[PDB]
């Protein structure tokens, strides 16, 4: 409602409620958190990134995006919880305090706001952006097939009506270009975490090719350690490995792009569950999901500051 402590973390929210939450958290924690507008969506909604910083200086940074696929409600709900948790644990958890004392975190809670608004007003299962061209009656692009990393290769669809439509060219979606510009402008990201649901997976690059990344051994073990940390709280069991070996080919993906920019700790989370409820994860699962996922993310961040 009126403070981040009266905000209900155990229910799903609208775009406007999440956007309001950001302003409240900035107001309450002005020495730690600022709200950045990195662009506007196809339909002209502001695209917001929360910056968590204690100072500097172009500090080494962690990127986290949630809700690129709009129907994956657990992700935006987890993003809100993450934002609050950062303000809770800074000054409290020594490990996390050390991360924020030397690094910045950039958190994008609603990466596809038009899709999110649309899952509230029209179609709960909508996944793509809401871009339209006169070239087709079909709406939207899969924003996680739109990145300039194996763009247009097997693992995406060239058909505008497809749910995995890659768009006409790489970065055609302003929601993607806004991130690309921000990350390129910055130049000093060390981790890039893209949060999705569902399937309980922790994935590293690549999706578009079977070629092993030169950091495979390391990321595989970081992934194993993060999965163990996550499992430790409530027993939630994740599988892990490269995108292509674990699911299948997928092209134009965010972490393939981020990894190719030299951002080593590039991972994609697929949160709860494994299909019991699927996209329609019960609200009662929001806080436990956010809690355990935090443990996994923290594990990755600790490897970033110490490397
Ligand atoms: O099919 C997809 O778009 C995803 C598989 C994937 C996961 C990470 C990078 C690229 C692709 C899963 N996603 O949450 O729907
Ligand atoms: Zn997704």
């Amino acid at each position: 409602a009126r403070s981040t402590n009266t905000f209900n973390y155990a229910t799903y929210h609208t775009l406007d409620e999440i956007y309001d939450f950001m302003d409240l958290l900035v107001a309450e924690h002005p020495q730690l958190v600022s709200k950045l507008q990195i662009g506007r969506s196809y339909e002209g909604r502001p695209i917001y990134v929360l910056k968590f910083s204690t100072g500097g200086s172009n500090r080494p940074a962690i990127w986290i995006d949630l809700g690129i696929h709009s129907r994956e409600w657990i992700t935006q709900a987890t993003g809100v919880w993450f934002a609050k948790k950062f303000t809770e644990d800074y000054g409290q958890d020594p490990s996390f305090t050390a991360i924020l004392d030397s690094m910045d975190i950039f958190l994008e809670i609603v990466t596809n706001p038009d899709g999110f608004a649309f899952t509230h007003s029209q179609n709960r299962l909508w996944r793509k952006t809401r871009s339209v061209t006169s070239s087709s009656l079909c709406v939207g692009v899969d924003a996680n097939r739109n990145w300039d990393a194996g763009f247009g290769k097997a693992g995406a669809s060239s058909s505008p009506c497809s749910e995995t439509y890659h768009g006409k060219y790489a970065n055609s979606e302003v929601e993607v270009k806004s991130i690309v510009d921000f990350v390129k402008d910055h130049g000093n990201f060390k981790a890039f975490l893209s949060i999705h649901s569902y399937s309980q997976l922790l994935l590293y690059p690549y999706g578009y090719t079977t070629q092993s990344i030169p950091d495979k051994t390391e990321l595989n073990q970081v992934a194993k350690s993060a999965v163990a940390a996550l499992k430790s709280l409530y027993g939630t069991s994740y599988k892990y490995g490269s995108i292509i070996t674990t699911i299948y080919q997928a092209s134009g993906g965010s972490i393939d792009w981020s990894y190719n920019q030299g951002i080593k700790y590039s991972f994609t989370f697929e949160l709860r569950d494994t299909g019991r409820y699927g996209f329609l994860l019960p609200a009662s699962q929001i806080i436990p999901t956010a809690q355990e996922t935090w443990l996994g993310v923290l594990t990755i961040m600790e490897h970033t500051v110490n490397n």
